[PDB]
RNA sequence: GUUACGGCGGUCCAUAGCGGCAGGGAAACGCCCGGUCCCAUCCCGAACCCGGAAGCUAAGCCUGCCAGCGCCGAUGAUACUACCCAUCCGGGUGGAAAAGUAGGACACCGCCGAACAC
């Protein structure tokens, strides 16, 4: 009795494009998008320990949920990074809320980019998986800019049942995420 | 009773493992569909849990076949050795490896339940 945009275009096109092009054996084959996992690394929190409670906050609007920090797990001097210390926060969006930020990603933030030339198409894990950074939080309109005391940049990786880069690769390419040609 | 069947066990727990090639879906085992309800996430119905049966044997699971890598492994011989001979080195009777070789091996056994036969 719904489904998001994103979701529905998925079971009612690209499954069939995928189908067409790789020529699967059995409908178990086709790739489909498990999670999307939106981490932001605030190393800096070694010793500025008021830099996660922004991190939170802004993946909280840009996702929809809250952030589960993520403490170090081995001391290393050089970073002055204790075992223990908070240094990361992360977000694993499932169903149908990653369909949704999926959406608006490819819709809204991506344009948004500043200087976007598009994402380079060789950032597959060898797997099929897909992983690209940006270096800022402005692009999202869920986070007000009249209020963001510094540019916090993250990690996306979208995980991917393909099983290598070509397949993950066109699924992406179907789901409209805006690859350069090289 | 017989089955490419599902469980629970066992073996001084690999001869049973890892891997490769091919195949199986009757009831089961599964992925699978969906969070209204018990319950759940240091975030996420992914997992755990609950409610289902549209799809599929592609995986798990199961069956057949390969000695490629692991694993098991004699016989004999040697090393070592207890006791006894032996003025220096050695030897006799008894026990006897490790390594290597021939080779074995792609497990085997018990209870219950399916489904079908009688
Ligand atoms: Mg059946
Ligand atoms: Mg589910
Ligand atoms: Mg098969
Ligand atoms: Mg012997
Ligand atoms: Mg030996």
């Amino acid at each position: 009795k719904a489904l998001p945009r994103l979701k529905q275009r998925y079971r009612e096109e690209i499954r069939e494009a995928l189908q067409q092009e790789f020529n699967y054996a059995n409908v178990m084959q086709i790739p489909g998008v498990v999670k999307v996992v939106v981490n932001m690394g605030v190393g800096d929190a070694a010793r500025d320990a008021k830099l996660i409670n922004g991190a939170i906050n802004d993946l909280a609007l840009i996702t929809g949920q809250k952030p589960e920090v993520r403490r170090a797990r081995k001391s290393i001097a050089q970073f002055k990074l204790r075992e223990g210390m908070p240094i990361g926060a992360r977000v694993t969006l499932r169903g149908d809320r990653m369909w949704e930020f999926l959406d608006r990603l490819i819709s809204i933030a991506l344009p948004r980019i500043r200087d976007f030339r598009g994402l380079s198409p060789k950032q597959f894990d060898g797997t099929g998986n897909y992983t690209f950074g940006l270096n800022e939080q402005s692009m999202f309109h869920e986070i007000d800019v009249d209020s963001i005391d510094r540019p916090r940049g993250m990690d996306i990786t979208v995980v991917t049942t393909a099983t290598n880069d070509a397949e993950g690769r066109a699924l992406l390419r179907a789901l409209g995420f805006p690859f350069k040609e090289n």
